[PDB]
């Protein structure tokens, strides 16, 4: 598996929003959807 749709990283949640609670690296190529912006269940 060499293709990745963003749709698996929106679907994975970063273990810098999970440990850290926010993903400084999000404005790198850190890959996974670091959304802090709308808090939601
Ligand atoms: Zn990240």
């Amino acid at each position: 598996m060499d293709k990745i749709n963003p749709d698996w990283a929106k679907d994975i949640p970063c273990r810098n929003i999970t440990i850290y609670g926010y993903c400084k690296k999000e404005k790198e190529g850190c890959p996974f959807k670091h959304s802090d912006n709308t808090t939601a269940t």
